[PDB]
């Protein structure tokens, strides 16, 4: 049986974890329940730590939004859909590789290149665009300001970076494996069974 010990808080203390971490991990050593398997735990240290899924959307309007650039891949996947013609791609592909200097201008570019035809498929063609993503003081301020957890905000300015994202799924693939690491980190350190 899986269980949590007072000293695995002291243990981690030596890896250089955050802080507002321990806070959340407190109600964990003062909880006394005893798990028996990996997802009913995994899931309620998420869930008590804090979730990036549950406020996934209003952390993404937060975020500040930069430069739009025309991607291949966007198309090449988004070709399920038959309700964007071929020959609306080709118009689209003869503007190729456009990096606009942000999104009014690929909004701007998208509703005056396209012409006299429905603008749903244009609205649907918005939804795999490669979007930069820039973390600054004042969209953590907001989000701060959304009354989430204090580790939000915390490991979002941990996760600082002046080099742009290619578009925001990477973003969030980088906020994915950053907390899945620190999850793996305390898991490493979980109680001492042996079975």
């Amino acid at each position: 049986t899986i269980e949590l010990t007072d000293e695995s808080l002291e243990k981690l203390k030596a890896e250089k974890i955050l802080q507002s971490v321990l806070d959340a991990l407190r109600p964990l050593t003062k909880k006394k329940e005893k798990y028996k398997n990996t997802e009913t735990f995994v899931f309620d240290l998420k869930k008590f730590i804090g979730k990036i899924d549950d406020n996934q959307q209003m952390i993404s309007e937060a975020l500040e939004r930069g430069k739009v650039r025309l991607t291949g891949n966007s198309l090449k996947q988004i070709s399920k859909t038959k309700k964007i013609p071929r020959q609306i791609l080709n118009q689209l592909k003869g503007l190729k590789d456009n990096t606009y200097e942000n999104r009014e201008q690929f909004i701007s570019v998208l509703k005056t290149t396209v012409r006299g035809i429905n603008d749903e498929q244009i609205s649907l063609i918005l939804d795999n665009i490669d979007e930069d993503v820039r973390l600054t003081d004042l969209s953590l301020t907001k989000i701060r300001k959304a009354k989430v957890p204090q580790t939000l905000v915390d490991m979002l300015a941990d996760l600082k970076k002046d080099e742009p994202y290619k578009n925001e799924k990477e973003f969030l693939s980088e906020f994915k494996k950053k907390m899945g690491e620190i999850i793996g980190l305390i898991l490493k350190h979980a109680a001492k069974t042996g079975g």
